[PDB]
């Protein structure tokens, strides 16, 4: 009879992959066939991944999510019964970029900037980062980009006022998670030719606006 595979271990390797081992069981298997989903799917949810080793690297997983697995051993009686079940998660990747900037214009020298969170957070988000510099028209940067200090980086708005008349901005927009930062939006716009709207802005403590001439 075959038994079932024995210490069935899984550790990360990587955010997009899970190294998955075992022991051989005794009566002469001829490989295994390992179930493998995400902690919360159903089994015909489950992928199925055959080996003539006791070992498998699963691939094209989910980031910083968590797998259930198992495996069984086949041989000349059919399939014998599988492993108890493990669990492991995938390690965190940085996120994809934030969404599109959008820019809320109020005046020649005044924007409101804000971002969807990025489509693909990989991990839980802790922070953006908001950069801006002076461009010409190649959007080649006149001196050095400036980055935004603010007390909560999780907010995905900005208001930034006393930029320069009529000159262009190059602004970009990154976000970090426990894997760190990923990679920007950037977007180059000129306030003078952006239609206007006025915005109200409650007069309350910790409201981040940022002086782009510091
Ligand atoms: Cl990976």
């Amino acid at each position: 009879d075959l038994g079932a595979p024995q210490n069935p271990n899984a550790k990360a390797a990587g955010s997009r992959k899970i190294h998955f081992n075992w022991l051989p069981p005794s009566g002469k298997p001829m490989g295994y066939r390992v179930k493998y989903w995400i902690q919360g799917d159903s089994e015909s949810e489950a992928h199925l991944l055959d080996s003539k080793v006791p070992s498998v690297e699963l691939t094209n997983l989910y980031p910083y999510c968590d797998y259930e697995m198992k495996v069984c051993a086949y041989g000349a009686q059919g399939e014998g019964p599988y492993s108890s079940l493990v669990s492991c998660r995938t390690h965190q990747e940085v996120p994809s970029e934030p969404g599109r900037l959008a820019f809320n214009v109020v005046s020649s020298t005044v924007t409101q900037l804000s971002w969807a969170e990025p489509a693909e957070t990989n991990g839980e988000i802790t922070a953006y980062e908001v950069c801006y510099g002076l461009v010409n028209d190649d959007n080649r940067p006149i001196g050095p980009m400036k980055k935004v200090l603010v007390d909560n980086p999780k907010n995905r708005m900005l208001l930034i006022e006393n930029l320069r008349e009529s000159q262009p901005y190059r602004y970009t927009v990154k976000a970090r998670n426990g894997a760190g930062w990923g990679p920007e939006r950037e977007a180059i716009i000129n306030l003078a030719t952006q239609p206007k709207r006025p915005m109200s802005i409650p007069i309350i403590p910790d409201i981040p606006i940022v002086d782009a001439q510091s």
